[PDB]
């Protein structure tokens, strides 16, 4: 019953179709895909620094665009002319769905009605793709024209680096313009506010205040949207992605505990940046600090699944490692499962073959019940400026020495057969060179596991768990090693 | 004023004042220190897995002394020959003060209400000293019969394995019969339970069962307390000591917010275990889960202030560190600071002349206001078994890399001098070598800082921070160095 709220993204449907003259009929069967499943709420982003559809308060993609020209014209003229390609599909295909009379975004939404689903639009807030190019198609002019503007003056050290701060008047202005624009436009059922996008949205140090600006911003947008409500008459909802912990979200300036029982907001969705899913987020805890207040907590999931910052391996969540994360975060409270960037090609899990099952069981406990799940140790990619960073893995065990790695299972295993896997960097052991227990019971060596993707490029080694061991939420891995050995990898197989 | 909450130890008192025949008038006189300061609690500790005091359900702790004996006696015999003399100190005064009928908790109450000070009874819940010493003096019977009731049967690498497993009812009863006896002998204004002595209380994966649990004992304790109030005549109020982060103090058990919630307990004292103070407690956070709970919240100090765990410096807190963590907490949103190990000898801030200052200064930003203080950069001794660990120092800056350190600096500074102070192991930089920034400023290279105690064994360099840089609450140093550099110490001297 809680379901899942799907992320659309500004690019990916104008990408995947470039080259198809789209007629209406076409662009409507997108959104059949996600009907009849789990899916509640497309969120349906038309933004990055330019709009995806013709804006007359902010520049669409097409801006500068000689659609008769060729590949080298001065929009394009910044990238390698292979990638001008992909670019000017984006741009082509949203160009010709305005010049056809087509608003791609009215379109999806009057069908997500038709279908039941309920529609809405999620705002990009600052992105920052490729601003080490100030030449770059995406970039907005106002961007471009004022460097004044950005977070962090004397070093380019990331691309937040160069995001809008917006603890400028001109900065909230500018996208209060696109908001203004976009609630009157689109008859939404919500507005997200993707502040995730990128996460990073003042001056190192002035987040403290930053706080207060960006809860003054969403006063004045939910302000905006109960005028819209009297016009249209309905409900619109005011939704945010934030970062997965609350001393994160409070340190970027993101005090949601405050947006909630203001009633500024009536949904949260706890997310990572980009860099893996957290399949371990304290939803418990953001229940509690949200209690009383009526907003829906949805915790989002991303499409990497990785072990640690570092790691060279960038392969997705599969069905079985996202039914792990599901099961998980319903488990703890979730009231839903948020997907980004778990859309149907391109970007997008890499069994895809198994798209359909998955928006047909990971927004329910029931319907995720005695299915095969994997519960793979990850990592938060996202912390406040200076904010200690906790990171498990890769982990190094000395001969003698235990290390502990609790991992979140959710609901208590059905009868069935339960695996804790761990994966050995430094190209090695025999059966007794690591001793495993799980909750404190000594678990049986099984040998070489053969993973499917995700999976790392080093053995990983199965120990067989007494199904007997296991509890309710987290599962404790307990290791001692009779060589030293450094960890890649952890998770728990759990086979009804 | 929020004011000071202080701890006197199970063991401090009997070992200072040892080879003294103390009378009915010293005994009394040790209250009168803590007189007039803004201490408004005494917290006074009677246990370790013994009793102080002429317990009937417990183990005192002279059981099994012989008074007239040689130190080479079989309760002492397992210790090194003088560690049997600081020990026999302990035994022999709490032994003689019951021979003369003073009951020292009893004249300490009625003494701290004389002097307008609200006395507290603080017991330890799972005390674990010298556990590797199966023979050990101050160990209960109870533990010593029952290896069974321990946390971790399969391995011995820390104090916590042999602690009592709370989610045995033997282990339950044992501890509900000390309550029960504290409650019917002494009528103190309220009792702390010090689940943080030492923290460990359920096997290694059952952390959530235990939550259960601990929530139940809780429950009982309050239950008891409300038939006391009626027998006293006056509001017995119950608290707890738990750990510095919501998310470490559930992963053991405390579901403190459930407690504050169900009207159990009306104090909680987020702390450190012992390794460091923490100068940096998400204490707003906290203020938001309790809030309409009416429960005071305490933030916990330690005597030791050290960088990060592996630190072979054992220095104290001094008053400007202590004025530093004071003025940080409150500012947060401290209703109270609590301080644990700060006694008047030997456990002990080693400036002790600057005790009675300390007592008269650090539970009010009034008393604060425009006195210097220090805001060192530590750590968080206490994570949840498998729980991933945020510890900032040290840090690595490679040639070209940026490093960033929040540090928790409270009330905007008065007018005067601001020194962001690093110091760096390993052997040697110049004015040139790091560039300095707080908040985004430049800071002009001071030279080298000779800190006053507690100080780093390495180069400390100060730099100067615009006044009008520096934030209420978190200040952010950003530094990047032109060769690499291992920083060990950071820290904010304020010096109006
Ligand atoms: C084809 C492609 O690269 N799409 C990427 C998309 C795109 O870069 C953006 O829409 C430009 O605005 O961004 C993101 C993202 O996590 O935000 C993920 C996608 O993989
Ligand atoms: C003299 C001495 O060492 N006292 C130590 C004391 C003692 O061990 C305990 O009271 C015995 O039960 O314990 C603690 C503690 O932080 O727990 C700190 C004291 O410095």
């Amino acid at each position: 019953i809680p379901g899942i709220s799907l992320n659309e993204d500004n690019s990916h449907y104008f990408y995947t179709r470039a080259g198809r003259r789209l007629s209406a009929e076409e662009v409507d069967s997108w959104v059949d895909q996600y009907a009849g499943t789990q899916v509640k709420e497309l969120m349906l982003c038309p933004n990055c620094m330019r709009t995806s559809y013709a804006s007359q308060v902010w520049d669409p993609i097409w801006r500068g665009y000689d659609p008769a020209g060729p590949d080298d014209q001065p929009l394009l003229a910044s990238l390698p002319p292979e990638e001008r390609v992909a670019a000017r599909g984006w741009i082509h295909t949203a160009w010709q769905l305005h010049q056809d009379g087509i608003d791609i975004y009215a379109r999806w939404i009057r069908r997500c009605r038709q279908r039941g689903i309920s529609p809405w639009i999620s705002m990009r807030m600052n992105d920052v793709h490729y601003v080490n190019d100030e030449r770059c198609f995406l970039h907005s002019e106002f961007w471009r024209e004022n460097p004044q503007l950005r977070r962090v003056p004397y070093r380019f050290a990331e691309w937040t680096d160069r995001a809008f701060d917006y603890g400028r008047a001109e900065v909230r202005e500018h996208h209060l313009k696109l908001i203004r624009e976009l609630a009157a436009r689109y008859d939404f059922d919500g507005l997200e506010l993707d502040w995730m996008r990128f996460g990073f949205h003042f001056r190192p140090g002035y987040e403290a205040e930053g706080a207060e600006i960006l809860t003054a911003f969403t006063a004045e947008v939910r302000r905006l949207l109960d005028d819209w409500e009297k016009r249209r008459g309905h409900k619109i909802h005011l939704g945010a992605r934030i970062p997965s912990r609350p001393a994160t979200a409070l340190g970027l300036g993101m005090d949601a505990v405050t947006w909630a029982r203001r009633g500024l907001v009536d949904m949260l969705v706890i997310t990572p940046f980009w860099a893996s899913a957290e399949t371990d987020m304290p939803v418990e805890i953001w229940r509690q600090l949200l209690e009383g207040t009526g907003v829906t907590l949805a915790a989002g999931l991303e499409v990497l699944l990785r072990p640690y910052p570092d790691s060279p391996l960038f392969q997705t969540n599969s069905l079985e490692t996202v039914r792990g994360a599901a099961a998980s975060l319903l488990d703890r409270g979730a009231q839903r499962i948020y997907l980004f960037n778990y859309m149907d090609s391109q970007t997008a899990m890499e069994d895809l073959e198994n798209y359909p099952t998955l928006l047909r069981e990971i927004g329910s406990l029931e319907t995720l019940a005695g299915k095969p799940r994997r519960h793979v140790l990850t990592f938060a990619d996202t912390w406040a400026p200076g904010e200690p960073r906790a990171i498990p893995l890769p982990a190094t065990c000395r001969p003698g020495e235990w290390r502990a790695f609790r991992l979140h299972t959710g609901p208590k295993p059905e009868p069935g057969e339960v695996i804790a896997a761990l994966g050995i960097e430094g190209g090695a052991i025999g059966p007794e060179t690591l001793e495993v227990r799980v909750n404190g019971e000594l678990c049986a060596f099984l040998g070489l596991v053969d993973l499917s993707k995700p999976r790392p490029d080093f053995p990983v080694y199965g120990f067989s768990v007494p199904l007997a061991a296991m509890r309710r939420g987290y599962n404790l891995i307990e290791v001692t090693a009779r060589q030293e050995l450094r960890f890649g990898w952890a998770e728990f197989l759990i086979r009804p």
